[PDB]
């Protein structure tokens, strides 16, 4: 049902690479549309486990989550195909320097996609600006491509206790990357310093020009106790109800 015949897809550019496979921009000849194409490097893992990513994705449908288009699974190399986002990663897009209202809009869209995931009983586990994509009209979508200490909540580092609340922690960090135009967090600090300082109560200070109301939401995301962090639903309402 999600099988696409392989001849319909034409590869055009290497986007990124790795150890389980690579990703390309391609063209889908039928729809006259650009696609992203993720490939299985044979023998780096099973075909079955590669396609478990596509299985999850068939259950999810939301304007701020990357849409699966289909798979090519009849022979190697196995493909998972999604929409292509014209402006690439949020992080790269922020790094070209917009208004605080537009930065807010982008944050809301991520929260929106996360809220949907939460509602469907999934966790991300790797939320970060590098993992969100930008299209036209400032549309933002959450993706997962795919340490990393600086995005990972304390209980996750210490007890391997990942949860939707550890995701809320990472969204606080992402909020900070957004409102700094994509700076690397905890500037200068190494990982072990970050783990130690954070444990003792350290939080990044408010970025230059960032609204206090926005900064206050980041602090709520970074509560030391996970049960006291806001839900993603709560988080979206908070963002929509900031004005100016
Ligand atoms: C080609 C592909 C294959 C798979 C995916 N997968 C996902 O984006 C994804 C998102 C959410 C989940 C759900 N979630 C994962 C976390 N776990 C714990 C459970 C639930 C799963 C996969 C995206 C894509 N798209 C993709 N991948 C890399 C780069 C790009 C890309 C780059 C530049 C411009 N446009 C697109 N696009």
């Amino acid at each position: 049902k999600w099988e696409i015949p392989r001849s319909e897809i034409t590869l055009e550019r290497k986007l990124g690479s790795g150890q389980f496979g690579e990703v390309y921009e391609g063209k889908w000849r039928n729809y006259n549309i650009e696609v992203a194409v993720k490939t299985l490097k044979e023998g780096t893992m099973s075909v079955e486990e590669f396609l478990q990513e596509a299985q999850i994705m068939k259950k999810l449908k939301h304007p701020n989550l990357v849409q699966l288009y289909g798979v090519c699974t009849k022979e190697p190399p196995i493909y998972i195909i999604t929409e292509y986002m014209s402006h690439g990663s949020l992080l790269d897009y922020l790094r070209d320097c917009v208004n605080a209202q537009a930065l807010l809009d982008m944050a809301a869209q991520v929260a929106s996609g996360m809220a949907y995931l939460e509602s469907q009983n999934f966790i991300h586990r790797d939320l970060a600006a590098r993992n969100c994509l930008v299209g036209e009209n400032n549309v933002v979508k959450v993706a997962d491509f795919g340490f990393p200490i600086k995005w990972t909540a304390p209980e996750a580092i210490s007890y391997n206790r990942f949860s939707i609340k550890s995701d809320v922690w990472a969204f606080g960090i992402l909020l900070w990357e957004i409102f700094t135009y994509g700076q690397v967090p905890y500037p200068g600090m190494s990982g072990s310093e970050v783990i130690e300082q954070v444990e003792r109560g350290y939080r990044m200070p408010r970025p230059q020009g960032c609204p206090e109301e926005i900064y206050e939401l980041m602090l709520q995301c970074w509560n030391k106790s996970p049960e006291e962090r806001p839900t993603f639903a709560e988080t979206l309402h908070a963002l929509e109800t900031m004005f100016l």
